[PDB]
This record gives C-alpha cells, structure tokens and sequence, in this order.
C-alpha cells in the first residue's frame, strides 16, 4: 500500500519551513505565511520505487517545553534542521534543535538532513563548508535548498526518507 513516514521540519522563525512544506505539498511558492501556524501535511509521493505517505509537522508556535509539546515532536521519525544561508544566527541555532530532538527521542542517532534554505538569494552570510563542516560533525546529509525556485526541495525530503530508511536497517 504505502510506508508512512512522520517528518517533523524545525529551525528558526523565518527560515522558510512553511515554504519548503507547502512547496512539497502544493507545488507552489508562498511569500506570506502565517508564522504563527505549526500543524501536519499529508502527501503521497513516490520515493526510489517506494510508494510513501509523507506526514509532516511543520513547527511553529512559541518556544515552551510543554508534555504535549514534546509529544508531538518525538512522533517524528526524521528531522529537517532548517537554516537560511543568509541568517548566521539561524545557522547558529542548529544545534538547540538537534539537542531537542535527541532528547524527545532520547537517542543520539535520529534521521536528520540539515538544510541550508533560500539560496536563491545573494546575501549569503553562511558558507556551504559552514555547514557541511557542522552536518559532518554530526553524521547527517546537508543540502541547500530554495523554497523560491524549488531547488533541492524534494531531494531534501528523500533524502530524509532514505535516512529514516538506514536507520530501520
Ligand atoms: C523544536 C523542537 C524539536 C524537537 C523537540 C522539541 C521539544 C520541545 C520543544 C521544541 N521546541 C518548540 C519550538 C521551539 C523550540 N525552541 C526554540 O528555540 C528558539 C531559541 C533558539 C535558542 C533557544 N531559544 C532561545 N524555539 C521554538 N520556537 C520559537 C520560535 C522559533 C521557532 C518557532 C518555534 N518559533 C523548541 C522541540
Ligand atoms: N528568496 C527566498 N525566500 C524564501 C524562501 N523560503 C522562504 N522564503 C520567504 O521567507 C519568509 C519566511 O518563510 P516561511 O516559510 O514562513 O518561514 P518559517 O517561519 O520558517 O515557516 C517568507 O516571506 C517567504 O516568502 C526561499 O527559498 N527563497
Ligand atoms: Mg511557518
């Protein structure tokens, strides 16, 4: 029938998670999106032959550490750590996420992708080997993505699938 994957996508205000999400699932760009909307999408795609029922949480919302906060982020099955290239601060905020999402899960090794968003844009403040020296650090995938334009958009959640995929062995 279809494999179910629960992606969850966190990072910092702004950095284009509603973008990506809605790019994924309805195919097209959106400039203003409520940033204040976290809630689940369900989308049917086909993954390297496998026919997949993406569900994925694109978080919002204040910074809290309710119960049901954390129950709501440790259904995720795999991680989409988002940054923009043009917000350092972002960047730098990387590690607050995965170091929440290991602690949901309470796990040291969770399917993640880092995602450097917007490279489109050309004000870029963070550098690709920035980034590939920290997703390497940590053992996961990173890619570049823009939201605008679409590039790397679906491969950045394959990529996800695939490491959801490594970790069931
Ligand atoms: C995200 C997450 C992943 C995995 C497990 C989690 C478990 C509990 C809580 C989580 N959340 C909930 C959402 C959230 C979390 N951390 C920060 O941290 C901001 C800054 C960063 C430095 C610390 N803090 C000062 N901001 C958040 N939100 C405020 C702004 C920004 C994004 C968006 C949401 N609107 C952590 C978890
Ligand atoms: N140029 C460019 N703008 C983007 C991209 N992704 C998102 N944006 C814009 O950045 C702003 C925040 O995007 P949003 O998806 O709401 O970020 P979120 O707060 O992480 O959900 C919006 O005005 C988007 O139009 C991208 O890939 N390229
Ligand atoms: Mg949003």
């Amino acid at each position: 029938g279809m494999t179910e994957y629960k992606l969850v996508v966190v990072g910092a205000d702004g950095v284009g998670k509603s973008a990506l999400t809605i790019q994924l699932i309805q195919n097209h760009f959106v400039d203003e999106y409520d940033p204040t909307i976290e809630d689940s999408y369900r989308k049917q795609v086909v993954i390297d032959g496998e026919t997949c029922l993406l569900d994925i949480l694109d978080t919002a919302g204040q910074e809290e550490y309710s119960a049901m906060r954390d129950q709501y982020m440790r259904t995720g099955e795999g991680f989409l750590c988002v940054f923009a290239i043009n917000n350092t601060k972002s960047f730098e905020d990387i590690h607050h996420y995965r170091e929440q999402i290991k602690r949901v899960k309470d796990s040291e090794d969770v399917p993640m992708v880092l995602v450097g968003n917007k490279c489109d844009l050309p004000s870029r403040t963070v550098d690709t080997k920035q980034a590939q020296d920290l997703a390497r650090s940590y053992g996961i995938p990173f890619i570049e993505t823009s939201a605008k334009t679409r590039q790397g958009v679906d491969d950045a959640f394959y990529t996800l699938v695939r490491e959801i995929r490594k970790h069931k062995e």
